[PDB]
């Protein structure tokens, strides 16, 4: 992927609504 940065905050971003 062209910035793997934006693909692993997505991941801890659907991890954080999991609770939110």
């Amino acid at each position: 992927i062209i910035g793997p940065v934006l693909g692993l905050v997505g991941s801890a971003l659907g991890g954080l609504l999991k609770k939110i």
